[PDB]
């Protein structure tokens, strides 16, 4: 019996439909945001904040490119109902939309030589690498309920991290725009960890209390590999600015947020995870 | 990063057409939803039982292909991409086939009854002609002869679909089912570009291919388009028995499989005596 044609009138887990329904409701594309307002907002930034903010975006396509590539992709085959088949595969294509995105940033505010010397530095840069490595060796692996939690860890936590740089200048009333465009993303990403994270639990129902127990610590130390490894991409790129301090507090944030999209508890203590009111406000996150 | 997947970069285009193709498809994005479906249930019930159960049945088919391009077809074409675009591209074409199968759900949502929709879905789980034509092309999906899966999906979107949008542009042309038609019409607005794109990256392998190896092909290519060809006028003379259009429709499998040829390249194999249709079916397209 090969495949079988989809019947969405014989839902088998509402969740399916609903996501569907959230995120193919929440299309769009770069070209529907303004980002052309930002020229001005651009010009104020010094030439350390332009930098920065141009290496920040490459390592999010980086990591987009893989997700559309070889995240969402591989999941497919681990998919229990049809239709979340055809949710991954609009998840894939708002990836691709994701990456794409950044190259429009690029076009509207950016110079041809700084943004390419920006792609040279993503190509080299030791913990972004790192980062990418270890997920996409889970992509690959043949461990489905390591690539789930590998992709909630990307979407979840890897990413998430990177929106503060926007968030920031925003509150400032810089980049409102890209900051604008960022926030489409986030409210994608919320509902892709958010699925995944669930998916995954479904799959844990299904195991021995002790494959539960390997893949719980199986999560903690994957993500304490990835939270270290996030401090040190951290402090090299944020090392002049003075804003170090607030993005690890965004990561642990986060990872919380990470956590209990897997059905986890939360890791990080309060003391370590408080987030400036101004960047939550400015935010709408997971 | 390193050697292994480097991020994308929009503003250095490899091929300007992955940018065409790219902005033209997510241009057309839509949803069933914005279809005002409902406004076809006066029209819907003018029709002989007969009649509904066919386009059922013909529904169900073209949903059966869709959610094999859906999760095998576009799927299987990624790791054929020549260039990091024409992925993000085929991943857009995936998604949309889901759109494209999930509209069949919703036109029967709209406008049939649930026993007589489970009726249609048995019916396709063993319709001889329409589980070996699924059974064809998957096949070739599921091998490792990138240019065979091209020639394949040209021919699963450009000649098998088009095969059964017939029906619904002719109660347009007449004046039935008004908005379903506009539905199609969406459908047929990217299943177009589908295989333009495919076919044109299927030429661009060919160029690099030995001479020898194109006449293979070229071959294969007409070896495979009659096999589906009669097994498609077996699915024909079956569904469309009754009606007594079989006829319309023969001639309607030859004019697509002429312009499939056309996507790969190719010169068209049906004289237009007999890849003839109807000037008011052809209005509606």
């Amino acid at each position: 019996s090969r495949i079988s044609a989809i019947n969405w009138n014989k839902i088998q887990d509402d969740k399916d439909l609903e996501v569907w329904n959230r995120l193919t409701s929440n299309f769009w594309l770069p070209e529907k945001v303004p980002l052309s307002n930002d020229i001005p907002a651009w010009q104020t930034l010094s030439a350390a904040e332009q930098q920065l903010t141009i290496r920040v975006f490459t390592g999010l396509t980086l990591l987009d490119t893989i997700q559309n590539i070889a995240g969402a992709p591989s999941l497919m085959a681990d998919a229990i109902t049809p239709h979340e088949e055809a949710v991954l595969s609009n998840i894939s294509f708002m990836e691709a939309v994701h990456a794409r995105s950044y190259s429009s940033i690029f076009s509207t505010l950016c110079q041809t030589k700084e943004v390419d010397a920006a792609y040279a530095w993503s190509e080299e840069n030791p913990p972004l690498q790192r980062k990418a490595q270890i997920i996409l060796a889970h992509y690959v692996s043949d461990e489905p309920l390591k690539k789930k939690i590998a992709s909630v860890f990307l979407e979840s936590f890897l990413f998430y991290s990177g929106f503060w740089l926007p968030m920031y200048f925003s509150s400032r009333g810089k980049l409102t725009n890209t900051a604008d465009l960022i926030r489409l993303i986030i409210r994608d990403e919320a509902v892709h960890g958010y699925y995944i994270g669930y998916k995954y639990q479904i799959a844990l129902q299904k195991l021995s209390a002790i494959e539960r127990e390997e893949l719980k610590l199986f999560a903690l130390d994957l993500l304490m590999e990835l939270y270290d490894n996030e401090i040190r991409y951290t402090e090299a790129l944020y090392a002049e600015t003075g804003w170090v301090n607030d993005v690890k507090a965004f990561l642990c944030y986060n990872a919380n947020k990470a956590l209990m999209n897997l059905g986890y508890e939360a890791l990080f203590p309060p003391e370590m995870a408080d987030v400036n009111p101004a960047i939550l406000a400015a935010l709408s996150p997971n």
